[PDB]
């Protein structure tokens, strides 16, 4: 049921890396199938992130697991996925990856000063704490240069999908 | 933790009636917010279709809960969402609707002749308009929207029901 010519791109990165805004742009430009996966967050999580508590392994263990599944369905039926999900953790990663070997990851990439001095600071601060650059034992995951106007990051994310 | 100045728009109607093509042009055209419900079936149900079986209320208890709470999700920073739900019976809506007095649906209607045509341009259908409740005047929150129309012509039609 896996259908290895349909493709399921996570798009990754802290928040306020833009994710949704490119995603959407994407999918309307490429008629792609979208899911912003904050969505996805069971209420419990919501409340604690609301509160102003980050997450940790356990509270995303549920939403990852929702992610998965949701990227199996999206397959079935579109050429072309697109799901949002910060997914900055390895283990995480490979929790999308399970019985998704059609699945795989664009990072949209940029530092601490350029994300803040695109913009709470903290939660900023735990985000990149939390992130585990994918090193080169991941071989399905690309990069995009988020220091330029979304445009041109649409642009590189649409260069990729078609590369 | 409802947003009464937000709202959702669930796009119900039969498989072949254009939902997320509709939904997809709308949401764009509005920065609206946009979940396709079809994702959100579990891997059961996922595991069932591709066995060519269609689902009872059983399979879609689940599922139905899952997009209620994506719709609240949603409402939290979100002026407007849309959800894609085909919600052909009564007690399905009831289900999306519970803790969403800000959800309502718009019913994208057409007789049996024009979706069957678009279907065959892309059983179950027959079937499909069988198990369809059409919501009667006791359903308050349903808007309908005329689907025997050009595209460009529904998706208009759409917007125009949600700055109703
Ligand atoms: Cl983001
Ligand atoms: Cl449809």
């Amino acid at each position: 049921t896996t259908n290895h010519d349909h493709h399921i791109y996570v798009l990754m990165g802290v928040s306020g890396s833009g994710k949704s805004a490119v995603a959407s742009e994407v999918a309307h430009q490429l008629h792609a199938a979208f899911l912003d996966g904050d969505f996805l967050h069971p209420r419990r999580n919501i409340e604690k992130m609301a509160s102003g508590e980050p997450l940790n392994d356990d509270d995303r263990k549920p939403w990852l697991q929702a992610l998965n599944d949701a990227a199996f369905a999206m397959q079935r039926t579109n050429k072309v996925s697109l799901i949002v999900c910060s997914a900055l953790k390895k283990h995480y990663r490979d929790l999308l990856r399970e019985g998704n070997p059609n699945l795989s990851f664009i990072y949209l990439k940029g530092d601490f000063d350029v994300i803040e001095s695109r913009l709470k600071t903290q939660m900023l601060v735990t985000q990149f704490e939390t992130l585990q650059e994918p090193g080169a034992d991941e071989t399905d995951v690309l990069v995009v240069d988020i220091d330029q106007p979304l445009e041109g990051v649409v642009a590189s994310t649409i260069e990729v999908i078609k590369k």
